[PDB]
């Protein structure tokens, strides 16, 4: 298991866009597209990301493609922002995924505001951020999700999604 393996269990893979938990239209392995309702909009974002003229519709090949983006840049966005930098380096390997899930599901501004939850991982008090991260809209709203990232940073290990 490892960042990709996870996001792709939790964000699955559709090749046509559709609509995300929250309502927002998405294509591939959770990429988010607009917060717009107008799907003329969302197909202009696709044709844009992708380079060409989709109508709506991707290869798994492109899938992988804005996938790859969206971890490197969560990654990149993660390590360029004063909160969520220190709290990232100060996490194992398995933790850090953990971090990046969250980014990429609710955005760097979202996670940074988790300001009590990251001082209890930077820490490195594992429970008593498990806790605290399950009082959010984040899990009351995705609470099966927020219960395999809350748990690979309680643990530090896959037991989550060993094998989803
Ligand atoms: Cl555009
Ligand atoms: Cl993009
Ligand atoms: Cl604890
Ligand atoms: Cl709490
Ligand atoms: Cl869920
Ligand atoms: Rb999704
Ligand atoms: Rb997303
Ligand atoms: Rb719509
Ligand atoms: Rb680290
Ligand atoms: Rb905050």
């Amino acid at each position: 298991m490892n960042i990709f393996e996870m996001l792709r269990i939790d964000e699955g893979l559709r090749l046509k866009i559709y609509k995300d938990t929250e309502g927002y239209y998405t294509i591939g392995i959770g990429h988010l597209l607009t917060k717009s309702p107008s799907l003329n909009a969302a197909k202009s974002e696709l044709d844009k990301a992708i380079g060409r003229n989709c109508n709506g519709v991707i290869t798994k090949d492109e899938a992988e493609k804005l996938f790859n983006q969206d971890v490197a840049a969560a990654v990149r966005g993660i390590l360029r922002n004063a909160k969520l930098k220190p709290v990232y380096d100060s996490l194992d390997a398995v933790r850090e995924c953990a971090l990046i899930n969250m980014v990429f599901q609710m955005g760097e501004t979202g996670v940074a505001g988790f300001t009590n939850s990251l001082r209890m991982l930077q820490q490195k008090r594992w429970d008593e951020a498990a806790v605290n991260l399950a009082k959010s809209r984040w899990y009351n709203q995705t609470p099966n999700r927020a219960k395999r990232v809350i748990t690979t940073f309680r643990t530090g290990t896959w037991d989550a999604y060993k094998n989803l």
